[PDB]
Order: structure tokens, then sequence, then C-alpha cells
């Protein structure tokens, strides 16, 4: 099925977990988009965002925090859920690039074929932001190895794509697991990702994700 | 919109101009789909098709062999039942190029360089390899639901409408403009107006969309 499942478990999951061990982060989680706010943001952008993202959307509408100063704190180990106004902004900045690319070095794709190799393209919708150029979200226009609303990582510095889970669901629930493994470290802080069992350093959560996806091909 | 108007408005031209010049190509013309049927062809293959295609659908069931010579100046309208079987059979090409001739679009960038695609539904057959059809899948500067040439010998593929309407519609055009000959027998492509031989209608169909792109280009 699309994932539905998983995007709910995982949000009980991670609701849980923030409350618990990071209040101040709970904070951030805004509450759901309406479905109106969801079709107004589908008419906008000519695209049927999948039924988990829209089942994401109407639990939370990204993260807000206006009373911070430094930023907000990215849930997702630093970066940042993205608000439906903020996902269809960038989504038309990233669909003005494509248009000013139609005359960056070799992109390539992670597994091979699975994402179109391509700096920009129209159908990928941002979900998370580093508010550096790069960003995961829901591929719509997948290469022929690839799947219809597949999560991928693309931006600035992503000249090669990596297919990081199945649907938005397996994504949420994936990150749910890392919680609740202790693969966490608090700079009542910054949250930063750490594997626990290994004894790990800290590491960036894309080179992870990166990693994993990487491993994950090969078998 | 859509292309849902040109679909019914073409269906329309085109059953009337079967009826008159060849009544034999107008027999092979198949009863529509039901709903259920193309619910079932989309859960088979997992998509939507697009709303001009379900239209055609729902007017014809592609054609039905009296061996069906094609009503696209020989190319044959495919039914729903071929439609699935071709694109699980597209699909498991892909599938075999997965475990490893330069692939091209035009308009650069439009339609996914490469041979095979499970997103591109075939709905007009070469009986040879190749197909025009419907492209969920489009590259960076290609559209939603546009219409492509792929198959065998297109290892360059070309779009050809915006939707499926604008293409039934420009066949549609070129009949009532006379650019046909009879082999009654069997339908080829000239252009009247020029006194043309008769030609393929895919190299009609690639200078076509060659010609619009180039004519295009200076704009921005």
């Amino acid at each position: 099925n699309d994932g539905v499942s998983e995007t709910l478990l995982a949000w009980r999951h991670i609701d849980f977990w923030t409350s618990e061990h990071n209040p101040d982060l709970n904070a951030t989680l805004s509450d759901p988009c309406t479905q109106n706010d969801i079709t107004h943001a589908e008419e906008d952008l000519e695209v049927s965002f999948p039924n988990p993202v829209k089942a994401s959307f109407k639990i939370h509408d990204g993260q807000e925090d206006l009373e911070s100063m430094t930023g907000t704190s990215g849930l997702f180990y630093g970066f940042q859920l993205m608000t439906l106004d903020q996902v269809v902004a960038m989504t038309q900045a990233w669909r003005n690039v494509a248009k000013n690319l139609n005359k960056i070095p070799d992109q390539k794709s992670i597994p091979p074929n699975a994402v179109q190799p391509v700096y920009a393209h129209p159908a990928w919708i941002p979900l998370i932001t580093d508010n550096a150029g790069n960003h995961i979200g829901v591929d719509l226009a997948p290469g022929p190895n690839g799947k219809y609303a597949q999560i991928i990582t693309f931006g600035r510095d992503f000249d090669t794509k990596f297919v990081i889970a199945e649907n938005w669901g397996e994504f949420l629930l994936s990150f749910a697991n890392d919680l609740e493994a202790g693969n966490w470290y608090l700079v009542d802080g910054e949250l930063v990702f750490r594997d626990k069992k290994s004894n790990g350093p800290i590491q960036d959560y894309f080179e992870v994700l990166k990693r994993r996806t990487w491993i994950k091909y090969q078998l």
C-alpha cells in the first residue's frame, strides 16, 4: 500500500519522543494543514501530493518557532520540516532553476537509473531543508528503476541523488526508529546523530542516509 | 484544460471521415471500454490514465482484427488489453536493463533519455516494436501526459503533442486536409498541398516536432 500507516505511526512515535526528550523541539511542530490549504497548494503547483505526504501535512504543517532568534532547530537532526507555504515557494524556486538551465557537472543516481540524472526537476517536491540549498523530498518523475513518490535527496550539493525510502511513511518511520534506538546526542540543546551501539562519532544525517542507501543497494 | 474536448471532437471527425471514405476501417473501431475495464487496467498497471486517454477509451477500445489495418496511416490503435500487455512487456525490458546506442529527446530534456520506462503507456503500435503513447514521467522540460514516440527504432524520442487530445485532433486535421491516399484499401499519408509523395507517418510527426521546436527556440 501507500505508507499512510507508517506516516501515522511515525508521527505518534516522533510526537511522543520529542515531548519526552526535547519539549522545545515539540513546540515547533505546527498545527495540521486543513484540506483546503493542501488543495490550494495542489492547484498552485498542479500536482497531487501522494497519500502519505498529505497525511503528514494533516498532522503537522512543518515547523515554526518565530520567537527563537537563532533560527529554527530542525527536527531531522538539524534539517527543518518545511511548511506547506515553504514547500510551494521552494518548488516554484526550483522550477525557475530548471527553466534557466534549458540551454553543474555530472549528475548520477543511487541506485543507478532510479532518479533522473538532472540538477532540478519540476516534479521533485521538497519536504525537508538544510536552509543551505539541499533537500529531502518526494520524486513524482522517477527514473526507469525508480518508484513513483520515492523519497530522494537533491539540491546544491547533491550532484548524486540518493533514494533514501520507498515512500514518505518509511522515511518518517526510520527517523522514528533512530530516535528510539538512542542514535542521538543533544548538544535543552540541538539534536545531532550518532550510532549509539557502535559508540560512533557525531555525523551529518545526510551522510548517514547516503551511506545506508549505498549499503542497501549493494545487497 | 486537459484535451478531453479535443479527444471527443477528434473522434467525431475521425468516425465521420472513416465511415465516408473507408467503411472497412470503420468496422475495425471497437465498442467503448466500460469504467470497470479501465479501473481494472489502472489497478493492473498501478497508474492513472490521463483524462483525455480515458475519454478516447470510452469511445473506442482500440481496433479489432479482421485478420486490423491501422487507423493512423497504418499504425494500429491498441486495445486496453494490448495496452496492458505491451506496458508489462516494456516494463520487463526496463527490469532487465537495470542489471548492467545513445538515447536522446526532442526537445532536449523533454523525455527521459532511456530505451524503456515503466510510465510510458503505449496507445498506438507499429506492429514492429515502435509506439506512440503517453508519458507519465516527463523530463525536466517535458509535460506530464505529453505524447511521445518510443520503441525499438526510437533511440531519439519525440514529443509530438501536449496531450492525447491535441494528437487525435492533428490526425483528424490531416484527414480533413486531404492528406491521404488509399492503396476500400490501405490508408497512407501524403501532403496534398505540396502534391507530395507518400511518406511514413512517423517521419511526418518527427519533422513536424522538429520544425515546431525550431520555430519556438527564439522565444525566452
